[PDB]
């Protein structure tokens, strides 16, 4: 009671919200959010630290984020480092935490029994953390292992490049995420002590006054209380003034500036940028959204569609971009075509001539209406989240808002502000801007380079002449204000339960033309529904050409699409097209009231679609691209891929779809739909806010759409053939090598092919892959420090499984090959020791993690899903699975892996691929490895063998 210096009034919620809210700050100034929700599976604490990497110190970068590594390895309390990650694996938990620009957030959840042990355990590392010294140098591995994985990844090269070429005296030039050398190298060679700086930094700023502490739990509100007042009233209080970042970082010798940037995957980009003060004050009228909805638009009229129709650019993101406590920005982002590379000038010009359409029309109310209806909407029925990530968010949500917005933070628009919107309106001119174009085009004509990343680029002035030109801007009659969103839910009514509701999905049609899976949401009660339909076709993927051609089909589809379709995504209608190597896949997913109109109007345009031949050539040459920028992906993306390639039946390369590219012709596209929509199965999935009779309504209009206009007939049983994997020969070890030329990683995936998909061999192996899970992560990872990426885990396609291994190193595939295998034996020996009782923690560990339970209607369609596009229909799964698995023996286990997995297993059945680092040439003992039989030719390797069932479906 005297340890709390004030309770928040009422928390603000959404009426639809069961869950109960306290808020209040403790007298050593942290601020705290308590959340009382009895039906929880999952209990959560977070504490944001309102302190981050802008204020590291510049001679240690990375400072902050190594902090955030070191802070959780044993407390006065609590001794040993393993404690918080071993009581949390010891109780169905998890753990995580991130270091930004200004916070560092800790969180962990945990089974709702042990919210107290958890956060006990927890709450000492703000209280007495000892940071053991043993570990620093795993520590700094680990942070330099991070940087390495994001060296190539273009994404964090052009965010660390834009702060390079800033003000160099701006905390926003820093490098936030350290490496060896940032925290090992260069404080060796300047003689800092890392460790009594790293303690330093924390005396300095771990200061409650700085703290938020968010607590979900099972407990009452009171008993919450008493627990938190218990174990963070003790945090010191240090009266760390709250950093701010008031100067802009891009000051005026930073403007009228031009950036000719040079990637890594043939990507073509523009960005488009002014600064501008930091808007976060005006939350409650959101000046910054309300531009940003408008500049961003897509519908008709907009900036997107006049730059589309010129044929310049494909996709435009726009708004405002958060920069720290006292600067932002104001981004204008397009992708750019051919075309579009030589008209960067238009391209900006157009920019600013919507700009200044904006200007000439003033504010208008009624969008600012339209905005907060929708945000009102969008937090009435928001879904339920999972209790970690709630209360990460939560905390870090505090130090911005009063206790009692929290929850309405980032929904909630009031006042509407015309003045402050002119302000910032005022802000976006020509003598205030920053362009950057990325290209390959710039390959070998740039002259600096960035020093964390290795980026290529160039800088100029903008000239004069030019920044007048779009000064003078013209108005541009294509350009007009978007109209009233008719997309707007008004009926939000949950329709009563049936009498014949079904606890799982039933079939509730099985026709030639179509399966429909049907469950009424019993759950959630949300005005939504999910609607999954798979389109089965045989010419979706007989060739590579037809691959191309369905692939282009629906991607112009939704190009075509896009104005409609626009507004009812910012209504929370939405949808997802594609191809797959069946057919095409569509999911219309949100509020049900207006998504009929939205199925009715892609099926129709599915079927009596007319092709613009301008966007037909721009989207195959994007497509083009995008088949060899795959190159660029990391080493297990591309094992990953191979693998695939190798163990289904049939599969094309992105080689021959490349090759088959160019014989895609219009006429011949033209052709191709009709005859892709002349003979269909449909198999759908409607769960949601809908009755039985709504559901076959909908898949009769669906039905009845395609045979009007498409003239659809059903296809032949004998015709809905699936592809079968690969049956691997007992004792046989195949390897595939191949390069990638562009990260100097090695990439690597181990399958072990068991059996068939069944009860017994599905928790034979998930048993065993439980076992070794963390182990694995803790041998071939923490010890040896093998890579970045550690994997394993069971693997599941066409009916078949096996255990996997995924690893990206620095150290050659044979290496990781030998120390898997070592691995292997460890855990051999290590089952045979575990206790009976550490046997049945691992039992009781699977079966809590098979039983989580969704707690959204999509993770709940999903689940289901899964069931209907393995076409095993196993509903019921879970529950019968962990039944089974609850009778297991170690034995079993034992008996299992010496069958199939063990190096001499008579049943042994392993397949691996090999990526090797694009330098690369052509402790436990490990076992003795046979000769693989290396695979030269994929067509050669599965003619040769023979190929498995299809599982029996579930019915
Ligand atoms: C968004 C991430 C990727 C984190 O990058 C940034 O924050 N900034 C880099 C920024 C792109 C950008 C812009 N102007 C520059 C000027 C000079 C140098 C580099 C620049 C990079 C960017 C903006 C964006 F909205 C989406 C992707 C992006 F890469
Ligand atoms: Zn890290």
């Amino acid at each position: 009671n005297p340890a709390i210096k004030r309770i928040g009034n009422h928390i603000t919620k959404s009426p639809e919200d069961k869950r109960e809210y306290r808020g209040l700050e403790l007298a050593n100034g942290i601020k705290v959010l308590l959340i009382s929700d009895p039906t929880t599976d999952k209990s959560s604490a977070a504490l944001d630290v309102h302190i981050g990497s802008l204020s590291d110190p510049p001679n240690i970068a990375g400072l902050s984020h190594f902090l955030q590594h070191m802070l959780f390895l044993g407390t006065k309390k609590y001794p040993k480092e393993n404690e918080y990650s071993q009581f949390l694996s010891e109780h169905a938990g998890s753990s995580n935490a991130f270091t930004s620009g200004e916070h560092t957030n800790y969180y962990f959840d945990v089974s709702h029994e042990h919210l107290e042990g958890a956060l006990d355990r927890f709450a000492q590392f703000f209280l007495s953390p000892l940071f053991d010294e043993s570990a620093k140098d795993r520590e700094v591995n680990a942070v330099d292992s991070e940087h390495e994985k994001n060296v190539m990844n273009d994404a964090w090269r052009l965010f660390q490049l834009e702060k390079a070429t800033g003000n160099p005296k701006h905390p926003f030039s820093k490098f936030g995420t350290g490496n060896k050398y940032t925290l090992e190298t260069r404080p060796n060679q300047e003689g800092i002590d890392v460790r009594q700086e790293l303690l330093k930094f924390h005396s300095a700023y771990y200061s409650s006054n700085l703290m938020a502490v968010v607590v979900l739990g099972r407990e009452s509100l009171d008993d919450l209380t008493n627990l938190v007042v218990k174990l963070f009233s003790e945090v010191e209080n240090k009266n760390v003034p709250l950093p701010e970042f008031p100067e802009h970082p891009f000051q005026e010798e930073h403007l009228k500036q031009l950036y000719k940037i040079v990637p890594i995957k043939d990507i073509r980009n523009l960005y488009v940028t002014f600064p501008i003060p930091d808007l976060q004050k005006y939350y409650k009228s959101n000046p910054g959204h309300y531009l940003g909805h408008l500049i961003g638009h897509e519908g008709p009229g907009s900036l997107l569609s006049e730059l589309k129709s010129k044929g310049w650019v494909n996709t435009l993101v726009g708004g405002q971009k958060e920069g720290a406590r006292g600067f932002m920005f104001f981004i204008i982002n397009v992708d750019l075509t051919e075309e579009g590379l030589l008209h960067v000038e238009d391209i900006i010009l157009h920019m600013f001539q919507y700009i200044q359409k904006l200007r000439a029309e003033g504010p208008q109310e009624w969008v600012f209406q339209e905005l907060k209806d929708l945000n009102a909407v969008a937090f009435r029925f928001k879904d339920k989240e999972r209790p970690r990530g709630y209360t990460s968010k939560i905390a870090g949500i505090l130090h911005y808002y009063p206790l009692e917005e929290v929850l309405t933070a980032e929904y909630l628009l009031e006042e509407f502000r015309p003045d402050l919107i002119e302000m910032v309106l005022d802000k976006l001119r020509p003598e205030n801007v920053r362009v950057a174009i990325v290209s390959k085009s710039f390959e070998g004509k740039t002259d600096r380079t960035e020093e964390w990343y290795g980026t290529q680029y160039k800088q100029e002035a903008i000239p004069d002449e030019v920044i007048k030109k779009w000064q003078n801007a013209d108005l541009n009659g294509k350009f007009k204000l978007p109209t009233k969103n008719e997309f707007i839910p008004t009926n939000f009514e949950i329709l009563p339960l049936e009498k014949e509701a079904t606890p799982y999905p039933a079939l509730i049609k099985d026709t030639a033309m179509s399966k429909l899976w049907f469950k009424q949401d019993d759950k959630f009660f949300l005005p939504k529904a999910n609607l999954n339909f798979e389109f089965f076709s045989p010419f979706a993927y007989v060739d590579p050409l037809h691959s191309n051609m369905a692939y282009l089909y629906l991607e112009l589809l939704k190009d075509s699409l896009n104005e409609y379709a626009y507004a009812a995504e910012l209504a929370g209608l939405s949808y997802d097209l594609q191809n797959t190597i069946y057919g095409m896949y569509l999911s219309v997913k949100g509020y049900n009231d207006k998504q009929p109109i939205l199925l009715k109007k892609i099926i129709e345009k599915m079927a009596t679609f007319e092709i613009d031949e301008k966007r037909f050539e721009i989207i195959k040459e994007a497509y083009m691209r995008s088949l060899n920028n795959f190159r660029a992906e990391q080493p297990h993306q591309h094992a990953m891929y191979y693998l695939r390639l190798l163990m289904t039946e049939v599969a094309w390369t992105k080689d021959e779809l490349k090759e088959a590219l160019d014989d895609v012709t219009l006429p011949r596209l033209k052709a191709f739909i009709p005859q892709l929509l002349s003979r269909l199965h449909i198999e759908a999935l409607l769960h949601g806010n809908i009755t039985k009779q709504a559901a076959l309504g909908i898949m009769q209009m669906v039905e009845d759409t395609l045979i009007e206009h498409a003239h659809t007939k059903p296809l032949l049983p004998s015709q809905l053939v699936r592809y079968r994997e690969v049956q691997l020969p007992d004792r046989g070890w195949f390897v595939y090598q191949q390069r990638n030329e562009v990260h100097n990683n090695s990439g690597i995936e181990i399958y072990y092919q068991t059996d068939m998909q069944s009860t017994s061999e599905n928790m034979f192996l998930e048993l065993f892959a439980q076992i070794i899970s963390e182990p694995a992560f803790n041998t071939l990872r923490t010890k040896e420090q093998l890579g970045y990426i550690v994997f394993s885990g069971p693997r599941r396609a066409n009916g078949i499984q096996g255990l996997r291994f995924i690893i990206q190193s620095e150290k050659p595939p044979h290496y990781l090959e030998s120390r898997v295998e070592a691995f292997l034996i460890t855990m051999e020996k290590s089952i045979e020791d575990m206790t009976e009782e550490a046997f049945q923690k691992h039992i009781q560990a699977l079966a809590i993690r098979r039983l989580d339970k969704p707690k959204k209607l999509s993770a709940e369609s999903a689940k289901y899903w899964g069931e209907i596009i393995s076409q095993q229909y196993n509903f019921d799964r879970d529950n019968t699975e962990v039944a089974y698995l609850k009778t297991l023996t170690k034995e079993d286990i034992i008996k299992f892996y010496k069958e199939m997995l063990a190096v001499d297993a008579p049943r042994r059945h392993k397949v691996s691929v090999h990526v090797l680092a694009r330098e690369m040439d052509s402790l436990s003992q490990a076992p003795a490895l046979p000769q693989p039989e290396v695979i030269q030719n994929m067509t050669e390797f599965k003619r040769g063998l023979p190929l498995f069932p299809l599982v029996k479906p579930h019915i």
